[PDB]
């Protein structure tokens, strides 16, 4: 399976990644909105990891599903009720905060793929 | 024509219904979330105006578009780029923030159905 990872911060990227490969995925990464709306169109990914902040998430978010069901796991350090609720209304399946867990991101990606 | 005003509460409803009868407009009203799509669906307004705090004015406009290009003209005390931007980019086509000018409002919503 691929996964496309919406990250501007190449620390964090990295760690998904590296998370993300050893579990077997084929990894492409995007650093900004523009970028990520290219690697989808281009690459189609199984399966969007779009933090919310960047050079937004939320109108990545919002103009991948005018097109395309591929499930969205957004991620973010904001974690308030505001913040994910208006994540999974704009279209987001899920909702997980930073910092997370390695193998909690992995099981939530499954669980995505699984219902897809 | 017909303006749906979707507004929580009474006295700010009842100033901009007041106004907008004295400019000819037939007026419905709503004062939550769910009296606002049920108005919408059974009277065909020609155009909104959707406070965005609702017993959410996001979701309405949201669930509107859906189906519908009717003009939505957000208002609210909320009054920074992200409220703007947001209520915009969920489909308003304006956001006029409160306190506002009866006059003013009263050229939008007019300059809202000149376009449309
Ligand atoms: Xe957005
Ligand atoms: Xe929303």
């Amino acid at each position: 399976k691929k996964i496309l990872i919406v990250d501007d911060e190449k620390p964090i990227s990295d760690i998904i990644k590296f998370n993300m490969t050893k579990e077997g995925y084929e990894v492409v990464t995007a650093f900004n909105g523009r970028e990520a709306l290219e690697q989808f169109e281009a690459e189609q990914p199984d399966i969007i990891i779009l933090d919310l902040m960047l050079p937004d998430g939320l109108e990545v978010a919002k103009t991948i599903r005018k097109t395309s069901s591929v499930p969205i796991l957004m991620l973010s350090a904001k974690d308030s009720e505001f913040d994910k609720v208006i994540g999974l209304e704009l279209g987001a399946d899920d909702y997980v905060t930073k910092p997370f867990s390695n193998r909690e991101l992995q099981a939530r990606v499954k669980a995505l793929l699984r219902r897809s």
